[PDB]
Formats: C-alpha cells, structure tokens, sequence
C-alpha cells in the first residue's frame, strides 16, 4: 500500500532564519523527506507570494530565493512547500523569519533643533531633548548620542539625549552655541550613524555694572565762565546689551558752594554758581565724584552703580 511522503525539516516545526541580506540565488535550505515505496519524490513550493520569493529545485529538494529581501518592509512570510509521489501530495506550512541586519543608520525627528536660554540657567539643568529612531533590532536599534566635538558647556546623555549645561554660562562672552550631535547605533561588526545640527542661542539677565564713556572727566574751564554754560556732557551706559536701563546722574561729593549742576537724566554737567578763582573755599579746584545709577523701568533706583572722580581748575 503505497504511502504518502513525510517531510522532516526541523523548520517545519518552528521556523526557517534567513537573513535579510541574502543575495538572489543563495541556496537557503534543502528539504528532506521521507517515503517508503523506493520513489521519485517532487518537491516544490505554493502561493503567489511564495512562488515569487522562492524556486525549489523538484529533483533534489534545495530551495533558491529568487528576490531581494527587507526586514524592515516585511519581517515574516507564511509558505506551503509541496513533496509529490505517485499518488498524491502533501503540504506544510513554515513560519519563515525574516533575519535582521544593522542596515539603517538613525534618523533625527522634530528638527530644526533650536532652544534660547538665559545666561543664569544654573548648572546641571536640563534644557532640550533630541530624538533618534532606528528601525532596525537589536544592538543595531540601540542608540547612543554624543556631542562631536564635545562641548565644555553642555552634555548630553548617551542614552535619553538630554542636554544639559555643564558649566556656568554668560552673555557677556558666548551668545550662541553651535552644537553637533552625533546619533550611533551599537552593532560592533558595522556600527552606523547620523548627525544633527543644535542651536543653542544665550538670553541676556542683569548682571553687569553701568560704567562711564569718554573718560577721563578732569576739565580746566575760564574762571570768567558765566552760569549755564556746559563743563562737559557725562555719559554712562549699562554694560547689559540685550535690554539695556536707562541711567540716573548724581553729583555726590566735592561740588563746593553748589558750583556746578548735574542734570539727572541728560548728564549735562554745567555752572551754576559764579565763579571765583581765589575764594579760600575753592582755590584749589574741585575734586567732584559723579554716579550714574541705573533705574528699573518704574525710574526707582537700581543697586547697579559706577563713580568717577575727576578736578575742574579755574584758569586767569
Ligand atoms: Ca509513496
Ligand atoms: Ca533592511
Ligand atoms: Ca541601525
Ligand atoms: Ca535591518
Ligand atoms: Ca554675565
Ligand atoms: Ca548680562
Ligand atoms: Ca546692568
């Protein structure tokens, strides 16, 4: 009584590992089969997926790929293969498993990366975060940021691509970071990476003193020189560029007799007094101290201060 054939692989019974890289042509399995009539057996293969994925040799069982392959399109392929006597045929189902390659490098989403922070973020605060995916599995899906170069100011972590800021920051010497982050996958045999570009722009705070222009202030002026006219125009700024305040001027000392009047927003430093050479109060000169102070936007004063001390002599 003639008898059906058996097939043997182990594949039948759990499922067949062929890689994606698998070039057209490679031999990836030879079924095996087992019939007790002394019979030529054909084998071959069913489906129109499968007839279009892989040629089986009837004769001798060797199974071919007839077409390129990708894990990451299709990762799995149920397939009849087909062993024929005589009389009939039989079938069986193999789970065929699409093996994995490190074949994609990582990709960078939500970009153009760009944030602004103020020059006071204190250290070891956290302000961006990058993210990579990589399609592919294992260590070769498994990511690792870098910063290339590396950066004295910043960090980001390997694993979560955080940034932080590793030292303290200051407008007054850096305003923008140009940032290179470097995403790489962790296969040792052919690792693969991609980059991209994080801007980091600095914010000004207050934190800079005013401090005087056009210095020194020293002045010989005509003793004849009537009241109103102009010793010299003071002028401070606030050494804070991004948002400068606007500037207060005192006369705080050494203006003997209220000789000279100081105009508090303009700075015009002019006489006031009549002037008198050889008045023991003043025969010396005057050695006046001015302060500019800079103001809140309300006009109170700020504790952000500069002074400068200079002589105005008399002359025949
Ligand atoms: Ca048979
Ligand atoms: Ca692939
Ligand atoms: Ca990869
Ligand atoms: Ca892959
Ligand atoms: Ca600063
Ligand atoms: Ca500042
Ligand atoms: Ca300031």
């Amino acid at each position: 009584m003639n008898q059906p054939p058996r097939f043997q692989n182990y594949f039948f019974q759990s499922y067949l590992l062929v890689y994606e890289d698998t070039p057209v042509g490679t031999s990836i399995t030879q079924l095996q089969a087992v019939d007790p009539d002394g019979e030529p057996l054909i084998f071959g293969v069913v489906g129109e997926e499968a007839m279009r994925y892989f040629a089986v040799q009837g004769t001798t069982g060797v199974v071919w790929l007839r077409q390129p392959l990708d894990r990451e399109a299709k990762s799995e392929m149920q397939v009849e293969f087909t062993v024929s006597d005589s009389q009939g045929v039989v079938k069986d189902t193999v789970n065929i498993q699409i093996g994995d390659v490190n074949d994609n490098a990582p990709s960078f989403y939500n970009q153009p990366y760009a944030i602004q922070i103020p020059e006071n973020t204190p250290v070891g605060t956290s302000v961006f975060m990058v993210n990579a995916t990589d399609p592919d599995q294992g260590v070769g899906g498994s990511v690792l940021f870098s910063f290339q170069p590396p950066s004295q100011f910043f960090s980001i972590d390997g694993a979560r691509g955080i940034v932080t800021v590793t030292r303290a920051l200051d407008y007054e010497t850096t305003i923008a970071y140009q940032l290179t982050v470097n995403a790489t996958d962790q296969d040792k045999r052919r690792p693969l990476s991609s980059l991209a570009n994080l801007a980091i722009t600095i914010t000004d705070i207050q934190d800079m003193d005013p401090i005087f222009t056009n210095l020194p202030y020293s002045t010989n002026i005509m003793e004849d020189a009537p009241p109103g006219y102009e010793v010299r125009k003071i002028r401070a700024i606030d050494q804070d560029l991004g948002r400068p305040r606007g500037i207060g001027y005192t006369i705080i000392s050494g203006n003997t007799n209220s000789m000279f009047a100081l105009d508090y927003i303009s700075g015009s430093l002019t006489v006031s007094g009549q002037l008198d050479r050889e008045n023991p109060l003043y025969s010396s000169g005057f050695i006046i101290t001015v302060k500019a102070t800079e103001l809140n936007d309300d006009r109170t004063p700020s504790s952000a201060t500069v002074t400068t001390t200079f002589t105005i002599l008399l002359i025949d």
